[PDB]
């Protein structure tokens, strides 16, 4: 593999679509790479990280507890609650919820904590309250992946994103606990998570989570890192191409092989 500068060009010109991308230190926020990273493009399912740290923060100041049991109904319930969807008898605990939105991207748990935060806009101010003045969230979990072109609504910069992950999993803004809640909730990423390792050399350590969306929308948010370690945060997103799934999921494993085959920069 070339550069990974390199690579993320050819990404573009074989994808006819903009990709944006921050590689960061995630212990000292060092940038290696930045490309279109302060162009906006739509965050899809990877809010659900920011969501959850939102979670976190409220269980930290004693107003929200993981443990907590929320009991819905299937009115509820909207497209795809793979996990959700199982528990209308007994409900699922905030904590379960996070899990279930985050590992496998279950988008009426996504809602269900949605609300709890004060729904898109409380998110939002969540976020400004963090110093992240440019990622905003707009819409529920399965309106909010339209990508419509010249729509500034859900999205995020991959600069803003990568900085606002940094924060949540290291800053102290959250507790000890919930950043290690936050982590292990990456970690265990079903969506996405077994497939990237069984294409990673043995020793790289995968934390993530991936979203897809309108007219080519694609992306992930992960920790990666060799020596089994989350040296550094990959952010990467993709919009506007006309390309099958496919194409985008080998053209982001390929910015990911180039990064790999070049890690020392
Ligand atoms: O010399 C480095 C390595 O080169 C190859 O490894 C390949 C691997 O066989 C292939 O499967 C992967 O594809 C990349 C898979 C990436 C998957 C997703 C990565 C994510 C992670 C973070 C966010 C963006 C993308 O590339 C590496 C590097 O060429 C060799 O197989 C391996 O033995 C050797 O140690
Ligand atoms: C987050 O990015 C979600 C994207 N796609 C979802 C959705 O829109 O709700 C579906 C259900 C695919 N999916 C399942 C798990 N992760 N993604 S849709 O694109 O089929």
């Amino acid at each position: 593999s070339p550069q990974p500068l390199e690579q993320i060009k050819l990404s573009e010109s074989q994808l006819s679509g903009r990709v944006g991308m921050i590689e960061m230190d995630l212990a000292s926020g060092r940038t290696l790479t930045a490309w279109r990273a302060d162009e906006r493009f739509p965050m899809m399912s990877t809010f659900k990280v920011v969501l959850c740290g939102a979670v976190l923060a409220r269980v930290d100041a004693g107003d929200e507890q993981l443990e907590r049991k929320i009991h819905y109904r299937q009115q509820d319930l909207v497209d795809y609650s793979p996990v959700s969807e199982k528990h209308l008898a007994d409900g699922m605990t905030v904590g379960e919820l996070c899990a279930a939105a985050i590992t496998m991207s279950d988008n009426s748990a996504a809602n269900l904590l949605l609300a709890t935060v004060g729904g898109p806009a409380g998110l939002t101010a969540f976020l400004r309250q963090i110093g992240d003045n440019v990622t905003r969230l707009d819409r529920w979990a399965t309106e909010l992946n339209e990508a419509l072109p010249g729509d500034a609504r859900d999205t995020t910069t991959p600069a803003s994103m990568a900085a606002t992950l940094r924060k949540l999993l290291t800053s102290q803004r959250l507790s000890a606990r919930s950043q290690r809640q936050l982590l292990q909730w990456m970690v265990d990423d079903r969506v996405a998570g077994p497939l990237i390792r069984s294409v990673l050399p043995a020793g790289w350590f995968i934390a993530d989570k991936t979203g897809a969306g309108e007219r080519g929308a694609r992306g992930i948010v992960a920790l990666l890192g060799p020596n089994n370690k989350a040296e550094r945060i990959v952010v990467i997103y993709l919009r506007d191409t006309p390309a099958s799934m496919a194409e985008r999921n080998q053209q982001i494993a390929g910015i990911g092989a180039a990064l790999i085959e070049h890690w020392q920069r």
